[PDB]
């Protein structure tokens, strides 16, 4: 068993508490 627990989808630049795109698009 997991846990996983996230805002936008794997293939995102994740940090400063924000998640914006850059490695997605």
């Amino acid at each position: 068993f997991g846990v996983r627990v996230g805002t936008c989808p794997s293939g995102y630049v994740r940090r400063g508490t924000f998640c914006f795109p850059d490695d997605d698009y």
